């Protein structure tokens, strides 16, 4: 069964036992007079529970019923301390339910009895999933903070609610408020929980308490794509120096963005986030002024020096494919089967020559230039995880599938040599169509060439191959029908259709008008040919091509703001990708340090404004 | 004559007799003093009527004239009970006319005399037609309900107006209010007529009273495309279970949408409606949450299993066309008429062979796979009606003309065999260009491939064949003018124009630049050729092709919202089309039933909200 149909059984079987039991019936309906009388004559033993396993007070708190709920707590002393027992609802007590409803007087009544403010709700319907519409955490302080009810929030802290508790995923009360869809109404709540902070607990500040996967609530505001909470967490870390007219020289702290850490870099997590909204943190005023300083000062010359050691490499690999050891044809086997054109095979002559030694040192450059590419890509596979890394389209994208299968086919051609294999022309032709089309990677600078090469990528996955599933059928339709008409005829006159793997290939060419329409006006073609071909020229090359241009012409202004918003996030992905690699010799640390103009040990970045 | 000019005679001949008669003259003009005097001296015998046949009171009520109308009813006792007699105005009494004008005191005066509130207006100008601007039904209660005059509405019910009466089309008072252009102002009226309901008449509820063609006013709110009345009729059939914070788990009834009926399914009538507005019921909140449950759970795997038994069928029919019994050419007739290329004809050799028995069982699959297609399409013709079914473009569309003329040409090729006919290549070439281009039907899932294959259909009916009526003329213009210049010349040098059925076909190819411009630089072409061809290359292949790309390029962003609104109504058409076919083994009935969590016997669907 699906889980969606499993919980629909449980939420409806609960509604049966409320109808069956007379005590639970009056709780929902606020029948006070029954609940006074039915609790006199042996007030019912409260293991009498629903199929979920809840008491009468959980039913009385699930509905807005003050007066019936208080009469149950007077007769029964301990209903505030009982959990539910069904597996998607484990531990949800009456205090978890009264807080959710924002019921002001019922929470006051429950806390007067001493209900535990540290009860976990560990059910399978409270954990975060794409098929649960709420994620409010486990502790009841977290329930009050997410519903925007500030009066219950300050009421629980006065009774012992600890703002430093964590749920099973590790999220504290601050991690959850960033994960809420109501973005602009949690900033009022985040100011409140900092005033209740102990300021005694050394655990360093609550803003720096880590998740299980390592994210602090500052660092989680970036990954989530929360542009409102990012500015709020930055008001603590800027200093205003002077205001001279319209100018204002404010001074940002730059420590939780200038992370000098082994793998938890803030600028890595923002660009490699799967959330679409994370590409807008990169335009906020302490960050946009930073990654346009790394790029224009250092990241642009090191990416133009290194994009011409890769043109001078591929121009050293084609001139060692052209010059390759072809002897003369030492055989007369081309005279049988006059259909064959073939001539001179191969050699083993890198040694005995005057111009295969200049060719030799042009090969060992290409041999030890395809092992360096394997040493800079393979240990970068495991860090991201081999399935995110080949598909992000920003963090490299599908230019790491090409750049490895280029460097793998240079090493095969070495093993095709030194053992005297024959088909050396098969990897050399796959290397040169992939090796040059990887030089197209280095248009990630060059604002001119930049956003164009995304559109090639976006029209080869989205809009070309949905045109090609419905044309592997039309060129199987007509191509297997031209083979039938010319199966009778002679192949010496109009012999484009002589064998069935070329019946498909001549018809795929006729689709593109590359080959002309096959006609011979000195002979009688069969009459069935000119009917099937007058239908092929309307479906294939009026309609199907001129509608593919139109499909290309309207999905290009839909992606108008979206490829240009994606290019500026592809310069930031290049700058952090280089800062892992190049050694500390190159790249002094960004920002003016502060131990000589002595305030501390932090590394600052100065940005001045103009009030328009 | 037209009917439009026939009623213009009658409405103007009526205006003559008002001018001719002195009694009827003063009624329109509110000349009270004449109407007091002219009714003293033998008050005129009221068979004196117009050419339509109306009395003086119908003229007095056709104009807003209280005082003249009351003076006629005092002198003449029975003018409230007289009908008009002309055929487009049969039965329209004075009470039908006073109600239309929203005249408050004149309706009070007529009902005090005892005018019949059940008089039918059976004229030919009150029935529904595209050339009558009003459709208000027949009974006078229906006239008051459509004009938005609530005070006349409650006045007629107090005197005996029956809200359960029907007109000649069968529409009750509730069916008509849905058919009105003033959509948002009849919801106030529909609440009113339910309070006047007897609640004594077993006839089950007035919301379920059928039309003559079977439509209840709920079911008529969907076919008409009335998105406002659909939500109003659904407020009666939803239950709210709980509200937990922003959540709200409401519970829809799902009985008049979950119709388990022989042919009156609600989801069939909405998608096959000719009205354009009916494609917006499929986005309302109890229905959009239903047909995305049938599709994603059951309708998507059964449409991907069954779209690969149709690739593995057409890949079993082409490899029994390629392998077909061609012998060697046992004749030397190709040596006379050396223009002929032909060779080996046919056989009767499915029997004596080692590899025509593997071919034999690949034919009987294709024989009894084109009789199954005939058994699943022919009894579905008569249900929709053979003229709606082949043109809806949503309920299948023109993939049922292809899929029958594919399965018909497999059965001809069987009769071309077994009798030794010759032209077997003529149906095999029509089957393979239609059989594959029917696999393109199965892009009705696959959101990627989905909206693209509508645009092929919309540019083959709308925008290609209005380009082809004005190019059956240009390639008859130039093609019959190239035959004239080369009728003199010799066909062995530049012989594309040697016969008039190829003078058209070489010129149709020259339009598309497929064939090169016919030139031979070693001989003198006639000088008239290079003038007519320098005009052909400007009209045909600068202007006429590059303007067809532009026509394709601007009618594609007009249909931008409209092909994507049409794809989501083409998934709903597939889901209900499959639910007729596949047996009950597959497909338990949708929605949680309710006899175990005992409220009734109805089948419910749970949907929860979030208040933004």
């Amino acid at each position: 069964q699906d889980w969606e149909q499993y919980r629909d059984r449980v939420n409806m079987l609960q509604q049966e036992r409320i109808r069956d039991s007379p005590l639970l019936q009056a709780a929902k309906e606020n029948d006070l007079r029954l609940l006074k009388i039915l609790l006199l004559n042996q007030s019912c033993d409260f293991q009498q529970r629903g199929a979920v396993g809840e008491t009468a007070l959980h039913v009385a708190a699930l509905y807005d019923n003050l007066e019936a709920a208080t009469l149950l707590m007077e007769a029964a002393p301990e209903l505030a301390k009982e959990p539910a027992l069904c597996e998607p609802f484990v531990g949800q007590t009456a205090l978890h339910i009264a807080v959710m409803n924002q019921n002001l007087n019922l929470v006051r009544a429950l806390l007067a009895r001493g209900a535990s403010v540290s009860a976990r709700a560990t059910g399978a319907a409270f954990r975060r999933s794409p098929h649960n519409l709420i994620y409010y955490g486990e502790h009841p302080l977290s329930f009050a903070a997410c519903v925007g009810s500030e009066e219950i929030v300050r009421l629980l802290i006065e009774h012992g609610a600890d703002i430093r508790a964590q749920d099973s995923l590790g999220n504290t009360v601050l991690h959850i408020l960033i994960l809420q869809p109501n973005k602009t109404f949690a900033c009022q709540m985040y100011n409140l929980l900092l005033s209740y902070d102990e300021h005694s607990d050394h655990l360093q500040s609550l803003e720096l308490v880590p998740n299980h996967q390592g994210l602090t609530p500052f660092k989680l505001a970036g990954v989530e794509g929360n542009t409102v909470m990012f500015q709020h967490l930055m008001q603590k870390r800027k200093h205003v120096q002077w205001t001279c007219g319209p100018l204002t020289s404010t001074l940002y702290d730059l420590t939780e963005i200038d992370s000098w850490g082994e793998e938890l870099s803030f600028l890595e997590l923002v660009v490699s986030s799967k959330k679409r909204e994370a590409r807008q943190i990169l335009e906020q005023t302490p960050v946009k002024e930073l990654v346009s300083f790394k790029w224009k000062k250092y990241g642009r010359p090191y990416f133009c020096v290194l994009a011409s050691l890769y043109i001078l490499y591929m121009i050293c690999f084609t001139t060692c494919c052209i010059y390759r050891p072809l002897k003369l044809r030492d055989d007369n086997r081309t005279d049988p089967r006059d259909i064959t054109i073939l001539q001179q095979k191969l050699l083993q002559e890198a040694y005995v020559t005057h111009q295969d030694n200049i060719r030799l040192v042009g090969e060992l450059v290409t041999v030890t230039g395809a092992v360096i590419i394997l040493l800079l890509e393979i240990p970068d596979i495991f860090r991201v995880g081999a399935s995110r890394y080949f598909g992000q389209t920003i963090l490299g994208g599908p230019f790491h599938v090409i750049i490895i299968t280029y460097a793998s086919l240079v090493l095969l051609t070495m093993v095709m040599r030194l053992t005297n294999m024959n088909g050396e022309v098969v990897p050399l032709s796959f290397a040169l169509v992939l090796g040059w089309c990887s030089v197209m990677y280095f248009a990630r600078g060059f604002q001119m060439l930049g956003p164009f090469t995304i559109m090639i990528q976006k029209m080869i996955f989205g809009d070309l191959m949905r045109f090609c599933w419905l044309m592997a059928v039309v060129i199987l339709g007509f191509a297997s029908a031209f083979h039938i008409t010319f199966q009778t005829e002679d192949p010496n006159n109009l012999g484009e259709f002589s064998d069935y793997p070329t019946a498909l290939f001549s018809t795929f060419e006729l689709f593109l008008t590359i080959i002309d329409g096959p006609a011979n006006y000195s002979v009688d073609l069969p009459f069935m040919y000119c009917i099937t071909y007058a239908a092929f020229a309307i479906i294939a090359t009026l309609l199907m091509l001129n509608l593919f241009i139109a499909m290309m012409g309207d999905t290009h202004w839909r992606v108008a703001q979206e490829r240009d918003e994606l290019w500026r996030a592809q310069v930031v992905a290049t700058t952090v990708m280089l800062e892992r690699k190049m050694p500390r010799f190159l790249w002094p640390r960004s920002g003016i340090c502060g131990y000589e103009y002595g305030l501390g040990d932090r590394w600052f970045l100065r940005v001045e404004n103009h009030h328009d």
